[PDB]
């Protein structure tokens, strides 16, 4: 192994430490353009998003505001009036979602940009102070080995003069070449120290190296988002989960205002609503009095002989025969209450879960023609009702009115 | 009480109930228009819903495809991935709210709307029918009255013609005089058969009038309802309820996921796949390993006398030297790492809960400057810890293979 030959390759192992120095920092470079890259997207992006989310609480207040442009009350009615009123709910929070935005979101992606271009410049500042540390240790050897490699050489060149000494000898001469020991064991102790100083020169870059790839590049990588990287984003994106969270529970609000007006929608009440506001419209009038004529003292039925066995007669056959229409009213209107029960069958289904429509038939025109055959039958099942009721009305009050100014006598 | 004064007060009495039946069917003739009216305002109201339902969904497919047009994975970045994945699904579950407004909501209005319009066509048909024959009972008794003031006035014609016979009388003139209590006895049976007939007539009338405003009309509101107007609205309206409560449950689906991806930010994470990506850039080199000249035999420090003592001086004397180096190195990072606490603690803050924002100071220039000066004086901290962890390495490193070779005798 040659003087050179032993220089050269340390210096081609060195010239590529250089080299990978320096693509440790060109590294770190396409990291922080990442950095303030993926910052720059976010800070887009909310640009954009808050735009969108106003738009879409324009158009919503638009619509709500039109139909509040033409404005008791029925149930019905109170359903589309909390309708459009959680319409005009969402605008409102989308207003303010818009603004979470761009005055608390955005703000903090324009900090972090910046702070991501400082905290890297200084990152970079320890890391040059660094790589300048270690480059130090490795030029150090340089001259150390240059010392070991010429005590090395000088401790042989005495060495083969000694053997040549010994060769000639074994007057002055054995006391003259007593000088090459003299010399041999002084370049042998220098060449030893030399050695020494080498193997722990040796030991210690070799110390130096690694706990510069192992440790210092480490915690230098770690460093740059101790600070706070995740730190600062874990707040950013938290406020964005609260503002949407507290979207969620408005609009969960609102909509539990509308599901309640569909529960306590009510025929019962729209009936008793609908005659206390026009209650001169369905007016009970006055009953038609008893009107004498000239002044005619008798006011009740003159029950008096001969009119008492007439009277007698048809009463006791009213009885019979309001009894048998009666019968054959109702066993109409069970009839009329099972058609009714039936159209209402049809219509109590529960065909609104639409929960299959954000997973990822022919007989429907028979069914339908079907409803308007049974309504058919119903109306024809009910003027029937009601023409036989407006007869057991007239023939009821003219038998009780029988009954009380005498009975069945 | 004249023949005329009776007649006259009836015909006022009728004439009103005309006027208030024919305003009854007029009164239902608004509430058809109502109707029809809400019908159509929840029909406009859902078309334009779905047209802004779909436009939201546009700007948000736009949004996230332009941010993905220009497309491992590190935690940050997989945050980002989430951001843009639900916004892609809530656009889509957009689309499909505005396709239920569309396919399924409307359809039902439009149904509705021809239901509302044809079910009261025939209402009114009941309508008439019944008001029709409530009028044959009232025009009924026109012609019982007008019988019993014929008869009541002839019954005290004949009383009259009595009582003057009586004053002329009390050869044949008292047997004469005979047949006008034949024609009296005669004309109060049969005033008291017109008197019965027209009290009969009263309480057939009475509570004709009785069930038609009491009953028939009460049963008529409830029949363009039974039919089941609330029943098809209550399915029509929780259409819309099951589709935003869909909705809700796929945003806060994927909410979760960013959510979940905020939690499982890692600072090690990032370090170690940092590392994975670019193996060879931070690639530890080959160790400085110990090069022989000229084929050098010895390999190991030589601790031969007269060196020995020298060792032993060296290295009893660095034990005590890297002691103290190592004393006040850390009690450095002691304060290096109360700094570092001190900018975390500042970082690790609880400002993301905007509730406060939904719900219906100067000081902060300090802060962020003070910010600036607890970094500036961290990395003054750590170029002074790392510039001391060099010269420990170096002094170690050579103490620890002075140890091996000898100890410390």
């Amino acid at each position: 192994k040659k003087d050179k030959e032993i220089i050269a390759e340390y210096d081609t192992q060195v010239k590529e430490i250089r080299a990978q120095l320096t693509e440790q920092m060109k590294c770190l470079d396409q990291q922080c353009e990442l950095r303030v890259q993926l910052l720059q997207d976010l800070q887009d992006f909310f640009r954009k998003k808050a735009e969108i989310e106003m738009d879409y609480s324009r158009n919503l207040e638009k619509l709500a505001e039109r139909f509040l442009a033409k404005t008791n009350v029925l149930s019905p009615v109170n359903c589309w009036n909390l309708l459009l009123n959680q319409v005009k709910r969402e605008s409102r929070d989308h207003t303010t979602l818009s603004d979470i935005y761009l005055n608390n979101i955005i703000p903090r992606f324009v900090q972090v940009s910046e702070d991501s271009g400082r905290l890297f410049k200084k990152s970079k500042e320890v890391g040059q102070q660094l790589q300048d540390d270690l480059m130090k240790v490795l030029n150090e050897l340089y001259s150390v080995m240059k010392t070991y490699h010429m005590y090395n050489a000088d401790s042989i060149s005495a060495q083969s003069k000694l053997k040549e000494a010994e060769k000639q000898e074994e007057k002055k001469i054995e006391k003259m070449k007593e000088k090459r020991q003299a010399k041999y064991t002084e370049n042998k102790l220098k060449a030893i120290k030399a050695r020494n100083e080498y193997l722990l020169a040796l030991e210690a870059t070799n110390a130096s190296v690694f706990k510069y790839y192992i440790h210092d590049l480490s915690d230098l990588i770690d460093q740059c988002c101790d600070l706070g990287y995740h730190a600062s984003l874990n707040r950013a994106l938290r406020t964005f989960l609260s503002a949407e969270l507290n979207l969620e529970q408005s609009k969960h609000e609102g909509l539990d205002a509308i599901e309640n007006a569909v529960e306590n929608l009510d025929a019962t009440s729209d009936k008793q609503r609908l005659m206390e506001m026009y209650n001169n419209v369905f007016c009970p009038p006055m009953k038609f009095e008893f009107q004498p004529h000239m002044g005619d003292m008798a006011s009740q039925l003159c029950a008096q002989q001969p009119v008492q066995s007439e009277l007698v007669q048809r009463c006791q056959q009213l009885q019979s025969r309001l009894s048998t229409l009666k019968i054959e009213n109702e066993e109409v209107k069970k009839t009329m209450e099972a058609t009714l029960q039936t159209i209402q069958d049809i219509v109590t289904v529960e065909d609104f879960d639409v929960s299959d429509c954000f997973q990822y038939k022919p007989s429907i025109a028979k069914r339908r023609a079907n409803q308007q055959e049974t309504e058919q039958f119903y109306f024809t099942k009910m003027k029937e009702y009601l023409e036989g009721r407006n007869l057991i009305t007239k023939l009821q009050a003219k038998h009780d009115l029988l009954q009380k100014t005498l009975g069945e006598s």
